[PDB]
C-alpha cells in the first residue's frame, strides 16, 4: 500500500504531533484541499465543527482495497503517512461533494 495509518481510530487534537502537517475541516470543506507534501510526510486531519466528517480514498488509490478513515467528531484527528510520489484524491463518506486531494513529491 501506499500510505501507513499510526492511528487506527481517531485521536484528540490536542495529541497532535510536534510541527505536524494539518489539514483542518470546518464549514463542508477541507480547508487546504490541494495539499502539496513529500515521500514520507504525516499528514494529519483534524475536524474543527460538529458535524461528523472523515477521509476516503477509493479503491486503487493508496492500496488495492479503498481506504475509508474513521468517523471524526469535533476536535477529533486522523492521520496517514504517505510513502509514494503521486497525487492522492480523496472525499468524505458522509458529504462526497467534499473532496481534497494530497500530492506526494
Ligand atoms: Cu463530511
Ligand atoms: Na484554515
Amino acid at each position: 500500500d501506499k500510505a501507513t495509518i499510526p492511528s487506527e481510530s481517531p485521536f484528540a487534537a490536542a495529541e497532535v504531533a510536534d510541527g505536524a502537517i494539518v489539514v483542518d475541516i470546518a464549514k463542508m470543506k477541507y480547508e487546504t484541499p490541494e495539499l502539496h507534501v513529500k515521500v514520507g510526510d504525516t499528514v494529519t486531519w483534524i475536524n474543527r465543527e460538529a458535524m461528523p466528517h472523515n477521509v476516503h480514498f477509493v479503491a486503487g488509490v493508496l492500496g488495492e482495497a479503498a481506504l475509508k478513515g474513521p468517523m471524526m467528531k469535533k476536535e477529533q484527528a486522523y492521520s496517514l503517512t504517505f510513502t509514494e510520489a503521486g497525487t492522492y484524491d480523496y472525499h468524505c463518506t458522509f458529504h462526497p461533494f467534499m473532496r481534497g486531494k494530497v500530492v506526494v513529491e
